[PDB]
DNA sequence: GCCTGGCGACAGCCCACATGGCATTCCACTTATCACTGGCTTCGTCCGCG
């Protein structure tokens, strides 16, 4: 069976302190591990990483960050744990297990249930597949001409590499065109109209330093105390398409991560 | 052959201005006008044509 594992699968390109030469791929559980050892994991796609670094910053960010600043000067004792991690210098491997730990079988994209970041029901009640051209940026969809990166005429398309599906995913639930995409029935509703991503022809502004491991813990926003909240991925079962989008106090839900 | 010199006689000098004047009014516009088109998505439905 097909499985792919952003833990495991080398996909994040790595920059490492020294030498600056041959940058190697690695999953995101290595890059999480080694961060102090590596200046910084860069992505092609600006978009993919505009979403990269906001889901980066809701894992070794989120164990950092603790998710509780209750009593105490909130803002004040956050800010010293803070100081007490990025003092340290390093994130503890045995608490990122701990967290992979929780949620190890449900990242390989490819599950047949709980795919990441994804729906596996939408599969049976959409007729039409969208196409990976529809789906990659760069890459030509069904009304688009032909001119450009390289001429997809939408008969055999050349697949992507599964790295390279990996960012192309991620970039589309952050970017993404509003309007006709292709209808799928939920119980009788049909209506291929699809509105834009939330940060949808923006900057996003992440600050750097000397390492990985400096920015992680500098890239979490203060979350206010509030809910606790949860990622797309943390979500114990499926949202429906009907509904509320439910609110989320939460940093999951002021990193645009809840849904 | 090349280079240089020569081919009646053909003028000279002095002289060269002062003074005065040089314009002024006036007049200087209005009206109307000032483009369109497109370079998004997929799909579905309708209308026209065969």
């Amino acid at each position: 069976p097909p499985s792919f594992d952003v833990t495991i699968a080398p996909w994040l390109i790595a920059r490492s302190r020294d030498v600056l030469a041959a940058p190697e791929m690695l999953g995101l559980r290595d890059v999480l591990i080694r961060s102090h050892e590596l200046s910084d994991v860069e992505i092609p796609l600006p978009p993919g990483a505009a979403v990269l670094w906001r889901i980066l910053a809701l894992i070794t960010a989120r164990i950092t960050g603790l998710d509780q600043p209750p009593n105490k000067n909130p803002k004040r004792k956050w800010q010293a744990r803070r100081s007490q991690i990025l003092s340290k210098g390093r994130l503890d491997p045995e608490a990122v297990d701990a967290y992979f730990a929780d949620y190890s079988e449900r990242f390989d994209l490819f599950h047949p249930e709980r795919p990441w970041l994804q729906d596996p029901r939408l599969r049976e009640e959409c007729p039409k597949t969208s196409g990976v051209n529809k789906l990659a940026w760069g890459r030509t969809a069904g009304e688009n001409q032909v001119w450009l990166g390289g001429h997809h005429h939408d008969l055999d398309p050349h697949p992507l590499d599964s790295a390279e599906a990996v960012w192309h995913l991620l970039a589309t639930l952050g970017y993404g065109p509003s309007g006709m995409c292709t209808a799928r029935v939920v119980r009788g509703r049909s209506e291929r109209n699809v509105t834009a991503g939330p940060l949808r022809g923006t900057v996003s502004y992440h600050p750097l330093g000397r390492t990985l491991f400096e920015s992680l813990i500098l890239n979490i926003p203060y979350p206010g105390t509030g809910a606790a909240d949860l990622a797309f991925w943390e979500q114990p079962e499926l949202n429906d398409p009907l509904g509320l989008p439910e609110e989320s106090a939460g940093l999951a839900g002021i990193l645009r991560l809840d849904h």
